[PDB]
């Protein structure tokens, strides 16, 4: 049994600490939960792990070796600790699977307005935050319309089975959803029917 | 023979486009290039199929998949051409190849401050940019210091054998040393060795 340990932001506020959190969860894998302050720039000092990967969270421990980077580390525990002995987070399916990837490398890489004027501390925090900004309603417009695409199929899940990337395309959507933002009725229905997730409830939970 | 479509901003100035024109060839897989001129909003029209991905370059086809994302597409190429038949473009190693996507995630989500005060038009375009601002200068530093401890083992390439990280962390790295930035010299040194790799060297002949 691998020592593993996860490094979060000290609010629990971390979508990306979210994202590993829940693979852990979703494989049963114990763990250790650790953190570091942001705010105060305990991230910005050599003292913890981190500062000598990307210092950022999230940060996992296996053992001796030390991962940054949410997709990277729920990739790694895809494959560390695989199908069929521990549950699949990524689809079996080589299309899917890549599909997943876009949608993660996307999220983490495009709807910058959305990501500051609907911080997690809507979703995870109570915060209430004001009208989107022109740019944030391109934003969301975006959103919108590739969420719609993806889930055309009119299924429960993006790829069937749950995979990752629902719980990550679920937060993106709640950042509005639990802001009152108006947000297609459909999508909606998608990001509060995955927030119920017992992994997501479960990290939820950490900052209440 | 799968038919392979690559689509390219009309400068040839992305690097996400270079990272997958770069496994391509690695690869020898046969492709053809086309563009979408993004300055016209060429991708902001539903003329090209790119408009029902994530409305981005790199996007790439293979007969009837269109999938986005330069490292979902990687990825992609990596296990539907996979080795031994084509060469692999991702560490073998479980942990090397855990931080080779650790590397690409962190480039693609980090350092902005480079990515706006040094394009791609300073790599591909000759393009010459002012001093960094404070928030240049310590996006600077992040990369050295990374950069720094990633090649500490003294190799010409991060992972042993040369792989698709190598290009996106030269490419990175060029933003400054093509720039004339001061840069570290054991890594100008990397960048500059990496920057020669035929398939990076036939990407920069197409904005020539
Ligand atoms: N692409 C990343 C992003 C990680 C990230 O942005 N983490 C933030 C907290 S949510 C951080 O550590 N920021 C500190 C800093 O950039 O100095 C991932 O998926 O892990
Ligand atoms: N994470 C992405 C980023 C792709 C990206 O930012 N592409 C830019 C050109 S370099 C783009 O298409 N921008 C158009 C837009 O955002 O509307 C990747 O690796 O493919
Ligand atoms: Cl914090
Ligand atoms: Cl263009």
């Amino acid at each position: 049994q691998p020592v593993i340990t996860l490094w979060s932001d000290a609010d629990f506020f971390s979508p990306y600490v979210m994202s590993v959190y829940v693979a852990l969860q979703e494989k049963s894998l114990p763990f250790t939960l650790k953190t570091v302050d942001l705010n105060r720039g305990e991230h910005l000092q050599a003292g913890w792990t981190g500062y000598a990967a990307t210092r950022r969270v999230p940060l996992l421990e296996v053992d001796d070796f030390a991962l940054s980077e949410s997709s990277a580390i729920t990739e790694y525990l895809d494959e560390r600790f695989a199908p069929p002995e521990w549950e699949r987070i990524y689809p079996h399916d080589l299309q899917k699977r890549a599909r997943a990837r876009q949608i993660q490398a996307w999220l983490r890489s495009d709807l910058m307005p959305i990501r500051e004027e609907r911080s997690t501390a809507v979703v995870f925090g109570g915060a209430k935050m004001p009208d989107l900004s022109e740019a944030g309603r391109q934003s969301a417009e975006k959103l919108f319309a590739t969420a719609t695409m993806l889930l055309a199929h009119g299924g429960q899940n993006l790829f069937g089975e749950w995979s990752i990337a629902d719980a990550d395309l679920a937060l993106m959507l709640n950042r509005l959803v639990l802001n009152g933002d108006k947000v297609p009725e459909a999508l909606a229905d998608y990001a509060s029917f995955q927030w119920q997730r017992a992994s997501i409830q479960r990290y939820v939970a950490l900052s209440a």
